[PDB]
Order: structure tokens, then sequence, then C-alpha cells
């Protein structure tokens, strides 16, 4: 057969976590059409893949790209990492189905401003995505807080029955239109007052395979076990799978406690379906907030409106230079952004190695000085953690950003190098793949990503130029 693309002599890491092997892989249209020890076929395009890995396109299961992927369809921060699908609508906030009857509630402002929320149904969001012709695929969760906001006159209280019944119906229609499930962000003020019962009511719409429950826990600090217990209870009430978003033990007092949380996962996964994702860094990044100020670890200023030349220094250094207290120095920097070294590297590694842990970047594309995970999460797992630190073999590393993720979120025919699946594919050099993005210089494309293919269209390459606009809106696999 004449094929469109032939990948010769590649090490296939097929996304299942199984062993690797060498083969030729052929693509025709948007489908992987053949895999064999060799394929003696004429192709429009041939790539000698010797010495490279052919993997499924990476699936970023934790993004806030809802609106930005439409505004910047040639979505370089993710595509240059090898990402071919983004899952949007996380932590309780989604553009899809969100109507703004007034002020935009925190943290929906991470996605955009009031005027950008013009997608009152999943259907409307889907067609807006495809009108933008993005370079990677998009699927969406439905944001719990966005639903709250559609139905409640004020967010800072438990919802009443009538409000919750409305939310159930709106979520049902969204899942019918292909939404992948429901996200919560229960630690945020705008959802913190919700009861477990309210969330249970919405999670019930997910039963019988209609989606996954993903959750930013009600707390990622001291009471994290209690918050984990609530998530699992919600999962058991609805009989729905749970994904714990960006699982971490934050704060010096909780360092080492992933030994406890993952033990809780072990125990509870014996009776229900639970997974999680994490980003592969032990520092967080946010606005500089007085309540976060501490001398327990480095706080590094990323930018400061009040004193822009202090960026790059630690809060302690700045306080010492100014001869003031940490809090006084904080006040004099604000408004500012900061990196918080408030996670323990061993915790992050324990969570990354946990068998059901997926990789998500949790990138924030509207941040003025972005955390480098926005540009580096996936090559950082393949290069720094798998190759250099040997946290897991490369087949496992790829598994955690492809087949595992596609299965958990019910993406049809994606996440595996498999005959008959869609041709979302990454060709990368395993010896040189690496996250170039750094905290001081975050907006930098990875190295070692040699070709990225989306729905059979070659879209990105070693010259760092985008050449395809073949992304689609992905609907949940229906039964
Ligand atoms: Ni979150
Ligand atoms: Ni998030």
């Amino acid at each position: 057969m004449k094929v469109d693309w032939l990948f010769k002599n590649v090490t296939v890491i097929d996304g299942s976590g199984g062993p690797q092997y060498r083969a030729d892989v052929a693509v025709k249209g948007d489908r992987i059409m053949a895999i064999a020890p060799a394929l003696d076929v004429a192709a429009e395009q041939v790539i000698d893949g010797q010495g490279r890995v052919l993997a499924p396109g990476f699936i970023d299961v934790h993004t806030h790209d809802d609106i930005n992927v439409i505004r910047m369809p040639e979505y370089l921060p993710k595509l240059s990492q090898g990402v071919t699908t983004v899952i949007v609508g996380n932590c309780g906030i989604s553009a899809a189905t969100a109507t703004m009857r007034g002020e935009v509630p925190d943290p929906m402002n991470l996605l955009g401003e009031q005027q950008h929320f013009i997608y009152p149904t999943v259907e409307a969001y889907a067609h807006a995505v495809e009108a933008a012709r993005p370079s990677l695929n998009v699927g969406t969760l439905i944001g719990h807080t966005a639903l709250r906001n559609n139905h409640m006159d004020d967010l800072f209280r438990p919802a009443n029955e009538t409000e919750i019944a409305g939310m159930r119906v709106q979520l049902r229609d969204a899942l019918r239109q292909g939404a992948l499930g429901l996200s919560t962000g229960l630690a945020y003020a705008s959802a913190f007052q919700s009861t477990t019962e309210e969330v249970m009511a919405l999670a019930e719409e997910l039963a019988a395979g209609k989606g996954v429950y993903t959750t930013h826990l009600r707390s990622e600090f001291e009471p994290i076990l209690e918050a984990l217990d609530e998530a699992f209870r919600i999962g058991r009430h609805g009989n729905v799978p749970v994904v714990v978003s960006h699982h971490k033990c934050a704060g010096a007092k909780n360092w080492g406690r992933t030994k406890e949380t993952l033990a809780f996962f072990d125990e509870m996964r014996q009776q229900q379906d639970i997974a999680c994702d994490c980003y592969p860094y032990s520092a967080s990044s946010s606005t500089l907030d007085m309540k976060q100020v501490t001398d327990e670890f480095d706080i590094v200023i990323t930018w400061s409106e009040a004193q822009p030349e202090q960026a790059g220094k630690t809060l302690q250094q700045i306080a010492d230079e100014w001869q003031v207290s940490l809090h006084d120095a904080a006040a004099r920097l604000m408004p500012a952004g900061a990196i918080y070294h408030n996670m323990d590297e061993q915790d992050v590694r324990r969570v990354m190695r946990y068998p059901v842990t997926m990789i998500g970047s949790d990138g924030l594309p509207n941040d003025p000085m972005p955390h480098p995970r926005l540009w580096g999460a996936f090559p950082r797992v393949l290069g720094h953690y798998s190759r250099d630190e040997q946290l897991f073999p490369l087949t496992t590393a790829v598994h955690k950003m492809t087949g595992l993720s596609a299965a958990r979120f019910q993406l049809a025919d994606r996440g595996l190098v498999k005959i008959g699946y869609f041709a979302d594919l990454v060709l990368f050099d395993p010896q040189t793949v690496r996250d170039v993005a750094s905290f001081s210089d975050p907006k930098r494309p990875a190295d070692g990503i040699e070709a990225v293919m989306v729905n059979g269209v070659m879209s990105y390459g070693s010259d760092k130029k985008i050449t395809g606009r073949a992304g689609r809106f992905l609907r949940r696999r229906m039964d």
C-alpha cells in the first residue's frame, strides 16, 4: 500500500507500559495503519527513525488551556513538549458551560476575563475549538465552580437543593455532548463552602462510565488525609473513578507525608478505582501573598510591580538587603509573584513513581512569569527523571503520559501506538530529550523532541516550527 508516513527502524514505546521493540510504523490518513518488523511500502514521506523512540502523543491531563488554546491555536508551550492532547477544565474551573452573570469568581480568572466566557454549552465550546484550528487536540472536563456560578446567586455557602438539581441537569447535558467528567477545586474560597453531599450529587452524573471525577482536594496541607477520604467517599457514593489532581504534600509540616497518602491510596484502591496526576517539580509558583510568607524555605521573587529589580532574589535576601522583616519585605514587593520551595523532592519522586500516577503540567498560560512546568513537564519526566535519575524505565515514563492517561479519561483510540488508533505520535531522542524551561527562563522549548504528529499531520519538528493545525475537539468514548 501507498502510505502517507513511514517511520523506519524506530524503538516503539507503545504507551501500555509493556516492553519496547523495534519496528516500522506506517500512517495513512489520521490512523496508524501498520506495525511490523519491517514495512516494504511506498510512502509519501519516510523518516529514518534509527536511534529514536516513537511514542504516542503525550496527553496533558491537567491543563488550564481552556481559552488560551483557542486564542493561540499554534499552542507551542505544549506542542514543543510532545503534547498532542490537552485536557482542559480542571480544578473546578472550565470555560465550557460557564456563563458570567457578573464578576468572574476566583480562580476562573486563571483562564480569562468575563468577556472570554462565551461557551454556554460543551457543544458551543467544541465548535469554537475547531473553528480555531488548533495544533493539538482538546478535551474538556466540566468545572464544578463554574457550575456553582451558573446556578447560585452567591458562592460562599452550601448550595440548596434547587441549585444542586439544576447543576445535575447541566452537567448531564455536558457529558452527553462529550465532556470527560467533572473537576472540583474545593480548596478555593468559591467552592470551599460546598458540602460533600453537593459534590456527591454531581459525581452521580458520572456513573456507568459517563466520566471521571477529578479533584483539587479540599486541602493539600495538614488535613490532606481527611480531604483524600472525602474524595474517595464521593467516588464510592456515585460509583465513579477518582483522579486526585496535582497530588502533593505542601508545606514544611507535611514533608514526607506522601508515605501516608500513598498508603491510603493503596488501601482504598482495593475497593474502588483511584488514580492521580502530579507535576514533576518540588517548587510551586504563585502570587506573593502575606499568608504564605515563611522562613522555612526559599521564596524566590519572579516579578514585582513595586520593585521590579528584586526579581530572582529570595525574600530573605531582599529582607536582609533592606534590613526589614520578611513580612515587611513582602509588603514592599507587592504586587509580586513568587516561587515557593514548599514541597520535598522525595515526596514528588514517591508520587511520580506511584503506579497509577499520570503526568500533568498544571501549566498556567496567562501567568506573566510562568512556572516552567508549562513548557517542560513532559520532557522533564522522560529525560531528567527516567533517563538521568532512573526513577522508572522509559516505557513506564511514557506509559504515565499516554496509555494510562487515555484509559483513565476514556479517550477513544488514543494514547497507544497501535494499529487502528489515531496517529498522534512523538519521535524523540531518548539520550537528549530534556526540559530546557527553567524558573529564571521558563518559556523555552524542550530539546530532543524530533517530530510531533497530530491526527496523521506532521505538526512540529527539531527546527522548533509549528507546521500543522490538525487538532480536534475530543469527545468521551461513548460506551
Ligand atoms: Ni488545582
Ligand atoms: Ni489546576
